[PDB]
This record gives C-alpha cells, structure tokens and sequence, in this order.
C-alpha cells in the first residue's frame, strides 16, 4: 500500500486517474446516506461515501479498509452488488485550483442498519439520511451522487 | 490527451494504480489476438492488446484511441461487451527494477475480421492467434491473460 506526501500527491492527481468506490447505502427506511465536503474539490456538496485505492491493494482490501473508514463498519467485498463503472472530473483539487481531479470510480450498492455504522461523535451531523427523491431534490447534493438514482445516467456505464 | 515526461510518468507508476483497457479480440475462426510484450515489465509474455486512460481522458475516448492505437482500428466503446473489472500486478516496471507496476483493467471482449487490423508479417512473430485452449495450456501467456479464458478466475470479478 501506499499513502502519498503532499508533494507526490499533488503529482499524481495532476498527471492520472485515480480510482476510487463509491458507497450507495441504504438503510431499514429505505433512505440513503451522504456525507458534506467541506474541503476541495467541490467543497459545499453532499456525497454518498467513497475513497480512493492505494499503489498494491486489491479492489477487495480497499473495499474492506474504506467500508471502515467511510461507515465505521468492515465489510467485505461480496457484501456489495456491483454497481457499474463511473467517472468523476472536478476543476479543482484537495490543495486549490491549479489543477484538475479526475477519478475513474467502482460503486456499490448494499443495506446496513444505522445502528452499526461506529463513526466518532462528533462527526455524526457531518451525515444524513435522504430517500432517493429528497435526495433528488435537493440543491445541495453533486451530480457525481445525484447519477447513481437517475435512470437516464445509467446509460451506457459499464456493468450496468 | 496528456502523455506524460519520463519523470512524471515513473512517479506516477511508482505511487498509484494505472487504470487501462483490455481487449479481448476474436476473429471468425474463434482464435484470440495476443501480442509479444518487447519491453518492461514482464517481458517476453505474451498478452491481449491494451493499454491505458490518461488524465482528464473519457473511458469513452480512451476506447476510440486505444483501439486504433492498438488494433489500427478505430471502433466505439459500445461495439465492446464489457467484460468486468480486473487487476494486473507486475514485480517490474517500465523503467527497470525498483518499483511494482499496478492496473485496474477494464475488460472488452468484441469480434473483429483478422483482415481488417494493423498487423505485421507473420515471419516476424509478434503477434498470434490462438484458440482459448491453445493459450490456457501456455505458460507463454501471461497469467493475467489466461484469467480471461478460466471459469474459476471469472469468480469474483466486478461486472462478471
Ligand atoms: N496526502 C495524501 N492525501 C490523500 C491520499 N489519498 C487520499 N488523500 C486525501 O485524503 C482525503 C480522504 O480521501 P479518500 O476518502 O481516500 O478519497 P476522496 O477524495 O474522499 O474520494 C471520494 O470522494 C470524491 C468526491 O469528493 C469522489 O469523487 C470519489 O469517488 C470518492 O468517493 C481526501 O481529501 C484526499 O484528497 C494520499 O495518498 N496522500
Ligand atoms: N513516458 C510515458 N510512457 C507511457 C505513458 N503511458 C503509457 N506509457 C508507456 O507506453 C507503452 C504503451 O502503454 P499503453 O499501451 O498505454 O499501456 P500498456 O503498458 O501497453 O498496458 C497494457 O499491457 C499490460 C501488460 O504489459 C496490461 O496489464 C495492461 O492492462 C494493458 O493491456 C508502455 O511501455 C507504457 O509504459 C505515459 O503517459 N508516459
Ligand atoms: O510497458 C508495456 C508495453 O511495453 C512495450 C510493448 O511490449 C507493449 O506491448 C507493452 O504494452
Ligand atoms: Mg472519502
Ligand atoms: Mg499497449
């Protein structure tokens, strides 16, 4: 595995595609959960969770370290329907606007109880719960996450 | 459409996961495409034509490039059936010894008249055509080649 420094990181986003899953979780409700971005990019957005996979690590490594990270609950990759390959492009990058993100995104769809999710105290209005036409209603949500409940969107991703 | 400099390049190899495009190419007597891999890494193997998405590039158009890039044929991403989400992980790289080289592979399988390709004289022998069985039973053929054509490999692979 390998977490980058500031400086090889600024690289590696201004040069490549990152990969990263996605998460589209449902609770017993039938509502699904997103979280705020308050840094760049695109800091001001809700997002359903998701993270990026690192040099050497199996998609099923990431898929169990970042079920943890982003939901405070480890799960395993057969734990997630597959839910089609996706593409992010954002003006910015987490260190300002001299460059562009680009990722190349796996997502998954899967039930949890909202009970299960360990996540810090503090960090629990940093999340909420929407159904899928709230969701896509609201102002507040980014298309990169509005698109995985609009039909239309569906068209032509890969494994869908 | 950003190639990069030696120098970015082997960072970018170096500190995170490529992500390319596979093609599994038949031709009308159910023979499979495989070409001779000439340089680092794992060369000397033999495998199906590929290659990878570039920053800010659209799967979409990453397709078109690299399958005329590859086959000299230019064909849309929607003349490919998508053929799951694999991972190519290689002890060598490009430039030598001193770090991995990392994929996340994005399959294709498609028909094609062996006519109609780019392809040198046979006398050189840098690319063949063989049968699934042919090429499952050649340690030649690199491992991540084989995977396409084994039953047990399929298992577990997003999109598959
Ligand atoms: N220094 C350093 N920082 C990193 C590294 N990897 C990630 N980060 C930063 O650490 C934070 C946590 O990132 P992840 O959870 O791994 O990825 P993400 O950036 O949240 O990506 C998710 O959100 C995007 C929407 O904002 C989604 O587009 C994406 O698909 C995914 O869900 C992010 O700000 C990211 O920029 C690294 O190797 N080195
Ligand atoms: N300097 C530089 N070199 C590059 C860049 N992108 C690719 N290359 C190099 O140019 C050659 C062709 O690259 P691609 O055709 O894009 O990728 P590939 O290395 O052929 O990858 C294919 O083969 C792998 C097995 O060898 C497969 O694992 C992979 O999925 C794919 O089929 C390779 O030697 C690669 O190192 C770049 O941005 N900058
Ligand atoms: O580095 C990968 C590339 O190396 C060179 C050639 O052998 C290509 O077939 C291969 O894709
Ligand atoms: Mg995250
Ligand atoms: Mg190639």
């Amino acid at each position: 595995m390998m977490f980058l420094r500031q400086e090889d990181f600024a690289t590696v986003v201004r040069s490549t595609p990152l990969v990263s899953l996605d998460f589209i979780v449902e609770n017993s409700r039938g509502e699904f959960l997103l979280g705020k971005r308050t840094n760049r990019p695109a800091q001001g957005y809700w997002f359903v969770p998701g993270g990026r996979v690192q040099k050497d690590e199996t998609l099923e490594a990431a898929f169990e370290r970042l079920t943890m990270a982003e939901l405070g609950l480890r799960l395993p990759i057969t734990a997630g329907q597959f839910y089609g390959v996706w593409q992010h492009f954002y003006d910015d990058n987490f260190s300002g606007t001299d460059f562009t993100t680009h990722f190349v995104v796996l997502g998954f769809r899967f039930r949890v109880s909202e009970e299960e999710l360990l996540l810090p105290d503090e960090q629990h209005d940093d999340y909420r719960w929407l159904t899928s036409d709230a969701l896509l209603a609201s102002d507040n949500v980014h298309a990169n996450s509005r698109a995985y409940f609009l039909a239309e969107k569906r068209t032509g991703v890969p494994g869908l």
